[PDB]
């Protein structure tokens, strides 16, 4: 019931049924940024999968379609005019998931066409021995926030199509990213910049997409090293991207990072599910489950009277949909 209450409250506060988009904040003066809207789309899908209330489930299923329609009305169906390859890939990944839920052809086309544009034209072997460029305008940096989401999108497309092309892509992208965008012990680097090298700044959302791609690769390949990869990145997050009480950091003031716990929590749930299913890493699993539950309880203890939780989970006017999404995500694992 907590997940249902949280999602209903989030919609009541932030969903605009007229534009079929989320508001960026509770002043209701501007709709959410394009890339973040794909992440709120996935939140709707996660609540759809989590709920056991058939009436709410049907409403959320409809909302999956309405989110796409509202975005396409403002931004079009062809996102390849957007210079941000990551923006495109977040929508390609969301579209693959929407296809799995709904069966509507438009979503498979959207996923496959946009994945192909990025992977087939924005992969480069010369700089840094591999990796996808951040932008399709200028080619100066290759980033975790495009590469790991691309591996995830490829894994969804493999699951849908069974075409080994997509598994091969996920494997190649992840191998490059593990080698060039991590320290080999679970710390995920932000990016590798031409003429400079690695920028080893770690953030919640890049830990998340690394973990999710690793768990997906473990499941698709049967290679246990990928599960180990995921566990090491989860451990790094729990020990090194938290405050002194173990509560996940607040990553403001940057607007893109403020809500990153949303993406982290989505992917930590994948890891929790796989550990529960396989019985692997039982010691870590117990520690991890306790730490997750603690974070969730602390976050929700700061909910306001409308059942909205700001993204500064360690503490207590205007609430923002991206920063507030993480607490909702956490109850819809
Ligand atoms: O420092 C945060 C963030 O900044 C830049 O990306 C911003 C967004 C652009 N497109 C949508 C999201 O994927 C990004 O967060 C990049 O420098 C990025 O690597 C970095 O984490």
């Amino acid at each position: 019931s907590d997940g249902d209450t949280a999602m209903k409250a989030f919609n009541d506060t932030f969903w605009d049924p007229n534009a079929k988009m989320f508001w960026k904040d509770s002043k209701r003066e501007k709709h959410q940024d394009f890339w973040v809207e794909a992440e709120l789309w996935e939140l709707v899908m996660d609540a759809y999968q989590h709920t056991s209330d058939p009436a709410l489930k049907a409403e959320l299923k409809t909302q999956i379609d309405d989110v796409y329609d509202g975005t396409v009305a403002k931004y079009g169906q062809d996102w390849t005019n957007n210079p941000f390859n990551d923006d495109i890939m977040w929508w390609a990944m969301g579209s693959a998931r929407a296809y799995q839920i709904t069966g509507n052809p438009r979503y498979l086309e959207a996923a496959r066409d946009h994945f192909d544009f990025v992977y087939d034209t924005q992969w480069d072997e010369e700089f840094a021995n591999g990796g996808i460029w951040w932008l399709n305008s200028d080619h100066n940096t290759k980033n975790a926030c495009i590469n790991f989401p691309a591996a995830q999108a490829a894994l969804y497309l493999y699951d849908i199509t069974k075409d080994e092309h997509y598994l091969n892509a996920a494997t190649k992208i992840f191998r490059w990213g593990k080698t060039m965008l991590t320290d080999g012990n679970g710390k995920v680097f932000d990016r590798i910049e031409i003429e400079h090298g690695a920028v080893p700044d770690a953030t919640h959302y890049n830990q998340g997409t690394y973990i999710g791609s690793a768990v997906g690769l473990y499941k698709a390949t049967g290679n246990a090293v990928y599960l180990d990869d995921a566990v090491k990145a989860a451990k790094f997050t729990k020990n090194h991207l938290v405050d002194s009480n173990g509560v996940l950091n607040y990553e403001g003031p940057n607007g893109d990072l403020k809500g990153g716990k949303t993406i982290l929590m989505r992917n930590l749930a994948h890891l929790q599910k796989t550990l529960d299913e396989t019985g692997q890493y039982p010691e870590f699993s117990a520690e991890f489950d306790e730490w997750l539950a603690f974070n969730i309880e602390m976050a929700w203890s700061h909910q306001n009277s409308d059942h909205i939780v700001d993204g500064n989970w360690a503490g207590q006017g205007t609430y923002e949909s991206w920063s507030s999404a993480a607490a909702v995500q956490a109850l819809n694992g």
